[PDB]
């Protein structure tokens, strides 16, 4: 099923308590949504499906391009699909900067508030406010106001301090201001994308230098502010730029309270890879060549997109294993 | 918008009265649905989106494969999308044989009956019963019963007499039995896929030999049964196997009361064609070659699927022109 | 074997007397030479292998690019190969304009004169002087001098009046001047590339408009000058731009004394076509992909170049059939 | 120029004295010969071009396949080409087993004996007898007889003890028998392909385990037999299976008297690699697609084969650097 707010809060609470995390897979379509959920199910794992602003715009079609429309259309698709799987799937929206709040996060929040309102559950179970491009006090002012609105709609807010590369490098002051403005969950659950050298994309395995100790110190700074024991983990962290990371980097981040790792680039490669192979091996079936009419069985989009789906699903199971949520779905279907 | 039952009945009535037809485009995904609707809109045309049993199963994902689930999920996606376009879009299900009625058409009908029931409109605006593989009397017994159920749910039934190739060749007796069992619309609107040498797929332009005069004689046989003038067109015909047809064959069929032409193979080729081109020209970006890491900007599925969508949309505008429904949307947005 | 001068003169004399012609295939390499000769042999036909200035430069390698070197190296290769076939193969050099005479035709002629000289046969059996870019009187002054040198070396000269496209359109005056300056073979055999709308390359079958009647009138103009019967054919014509021609155009040209048709573009396509197919179907063998090491058996150049050779040979047999020299080799191996 | 026997003997003597070696590049065509020589020249290096039995058969064309013909035709091509470069190029024939001696090595030897005979130099400067599949005494009986014939024709003989993989692993007894039967050059220069775990082909960099100490001990065994100081290097070794070797393995082998390293697989990959890339990026130029006529400029074989040649040349310069013969041509063109 779709994760109810209560099961999503339980998911994140269990992950944190047990030092594991959930993959948050960026999807753009019926096929990628299907591939992601099948990956979660194959791994016996709960998971998160997220739509970026560009993914939602793509979802709405070239004749719309409207973020809300694409996010709603894909969310309604996903609600029908996820009901047929025995794992919990949460819906999330990814990075939304200040000038897109009015055309993405706020309207989607208002849609969920009205559902809630009528005794139903929200359409999405979390939304991201990415205020990292504005000064921290303004980021956190907007965050505080959005947190109240999200909590009232049974929705978890994700926020960001520090910029994810495409400085890097969240400061002590920012961690302290965050706890001061928002508390530690008593005013509504929030997820914190604190940056620690993360980069969106995949580079040669040497190139991206992560500093997970930044997360460890953020936990200590918060625990001190809250008068907690020094090993407490008051933040639920989000690891952006997950694709291309070393296993050891993922493991270390899990130790410091990462409960959600975002992956897009690697599942993109996984999806595309057998489509590429299909076109090459079937070149004279997918092209009308030398006066011939091609071969319908290989230019039928389903022929290669089933292969794309299965391949993306396999990469999603790898993410569930890497993050240690495989075999741990709160539905306990073993 | 999605076509209400009343506007769908008006669409088909207008098409018939004016000897034009609507394309019924087989879709399998968010992308193909988006491409089809954009094609209708670009042509200033109303249109039909249909899901085959295999398309619905594909729509539900490899971890489901359930026809109803895939059809419902794609229909809910389409409802959100179509609200953002100023043309009318009808949802249809394609060929359903006897042994799939209980797992496709009947459950979808029951879903629409309950919506109707609560004062709403049906989820799909028509469903196909393909009884061509059973004797005509059994075909038409099932048809009569389904027509009553469909009409009660504000849904148009499509039926088939004769087999579409992949004998061909609907008989006089079958036309007469059809009018006798079902009447001419007074007991509920139905669409008749009478076969006349149609073949699903595309072959070298010489190969498929259509006999539209079969449709002309079916109209005369019916008009005689109904005691109508000899030029009356009591049937609303469906042209299966539309891809690869000559313009002149399409024109002749329109003269005899074809109001709906099914196209799948040609929009498949149109969708796939630039994906093929994208993989070849970007071979060293979509593959990780010689120790390199590929190029995210070209293995991002959206990079080639936007090109697939636009290309399929162009082929859908061609179908609206070929069928003379371009520029004729009942919304009159000019 | 390589055609001796006497058998090459007999070849051209027989072709003319019987209204057939030989393909003159442009080659650039050991593989293309092998493909051309195998094509002649497979068709039971004699034939001509020719090297253009750019083909000879390519033949000499990127570290040389020297026309004479490439032509000599490829000619020596061909001498060894052709000795193993039971058809006659003539070696020719293609278009040489005025500013390349000193670095191509003249040095090659001097090489053959020295062989002849020592009681041997020339290295090439014909050379082309392409003077079509200079005024006709200068063209024919150079031609007369070259004809004397070529005849003394047992070599046939090809000349050109009119430009082959890439005006078109040889004039009556040019035909008359040619016979006046050079006679009709008594002063040494020459081949005349008279242009009649020929174009090098291949375009959509509609595009190139040939005017073979130009050749018919050139024969009549010459026969009148020589005081011969009006049906005499004093010229041995060369058909440039043979690729992409209609069969009917080829047939008509043969009626007017064409004894040699040049083909390059079509045998290029034939050679390349299965190399293309080989790379696509074996994409993950010819590329080192996803950390793998490729597959030697498919990146071995011989794997695809054997397929290229056989395919080019097949196109050369088609040319022997089109030109009616198939089955007519003067060796009479049946 | 082509290496005279005297300069080839000087080449090998200099390489041995200075612990460097020459690449022996397998070629199959005019293009690969051109690429190899340009590579030697670009590296300021002398080098060896070799033809295997299958390369010679391929060289002769599908209508011949005759080893002697292909080897002679390619050797005559190479003689013309190599005269235009300021480095020395030696011609060699690769592995010839017992049942091909009568149809490859022996006839080629007889051709060189007749040239020598008339006061000229041999056509090839070395030939390989591969007797590794027969017992050592028979191998060396044939070797002794061939060495006499080769030396009389001014030709160096290469022999093999141990099998190159596609046991591995030349024995002390075999080294001693070799020196006993053939001496150490006083009866004619020979090259010894002693095997030490070499494998033809390229595998993942981990897989092939070379044991160069086998060569070191073979030198000591020979030096002891000859009553020489223990650091003497009586054998001139040949390193088969050079492609895919680590630099450190190549360096170690050079220390023990390797003067010739055979490379084929890596120069195959280098040649093919840009042909592959050319076909993908120009897919709609090398194929006639969607009723179009392709693009001559990219299906002209020279368009991609010039790129193949330059790429293979670059890999040959890498081999000259790896083997430390770069910058050392005995022509001293700096
Ligand atoms: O903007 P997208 O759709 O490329 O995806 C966004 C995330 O993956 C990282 O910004
Ligand atoms: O079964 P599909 O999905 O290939 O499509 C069905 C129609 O297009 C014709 O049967
Ligand atoms: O110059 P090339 O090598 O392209 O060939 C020349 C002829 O085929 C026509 O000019
Ligand atoms: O037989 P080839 O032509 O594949 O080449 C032979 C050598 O490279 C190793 O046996
Ligand atoms: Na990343
Ligand atoms: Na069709
Ligand atoms: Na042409
Ligand atoms: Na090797
Ligand atoms: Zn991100
Ligand atoms: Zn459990
Ligand atoms: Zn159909
Ligand atoms: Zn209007
Ligand atoms: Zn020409
Ligand atoms: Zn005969
Ligand atoms: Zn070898
Ligand atoms: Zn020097």
């Amino acid at each position: 099923p779709i994760a109810t707010p209560e099961v999503y809060a339980e998911m994140l609470g269990q992950a944190k308590q047990n030092s594991y995390a959930f993959p948050a897979i960026n999807c753009t379509s019926s096929e990628t949504v299907n591939a992601a959920i099948k990956g979660f199910a194959d791994a016996g794992s709960d998971g998160i499906i997220q739509f970026s602003t560009g993914g939602a715009e793509f979802g709405s079609g070239l004749g719309v391009k409207d973020m809300v429309t694409g996010a709603v259309a894909l969310a309604e698709f996903t609600h029908v699909i996820a009901a047929k799987y025995p794992v919990n799937v949460a819906l999330h929206t990814d990075h939304c900067p200040k000038d897109k709040l009015d055309s993405y996060v706020r309207p989607l929040l208002a849609i969920s508030a009205q559902r809630v309102s009528k005794g139903g559950n929200p359409l999405f179970q979390s939304h991201m406010w990415d205020g990292s491009a504005v000064p921290i006090d303004e980021n956190l002012a907007i965050a505080q106001e959005l947190l109240k609105a999200a909590a009232a709609a049974k929705i978890i807010l994700e926020i960001e301090i520090g910029v994810v590369g495409g400085k890097l490098y969240t400061s002590p002051e920012d961690f302290e201001k965050t706890i001061e403005a928002l508390g530690a969950g008593e005013h509504g659950k929030y997820l914190l994308a604190a940056t620690f050298g993360n980069v969106h994309g995949v580079y040669k395995p040497g190139n991206v230098k992560l500093r997970p100790d930044i997360l460890a110190q953020g936990q200590q700074v918060a625990a001190a502010k809250l008068g907690l024991p020094a090993d407490a983990k008051p933040f639920d962290f989000v690891f952006h730029g997950g694709s291309g990371s070393l296993k050891s980097e993922i493991e270390e981040a899990l130790r410091y309270g990462v409960v959600k790792m975002n992956v897009d680039t690697d599942t993109q490669y996984a999806f595309t890879r057998p489509i590429a192979g299909h076109m090459f091996t079937n070149y004279d079936g997918v092209l009308k060549v030398d006066g011939e009419v091609g071969v319908k069985k290989v230019y039928d989009p389903r022929s290669y997109l089933k292969k794309a789906e299965a391949s993306m699903s396999q990469r999603v199971v790898q993410a569930c294993n890497d993050l240690h949520c495989a075999g741990k779905s709160l539905t306990h279907h073993h």
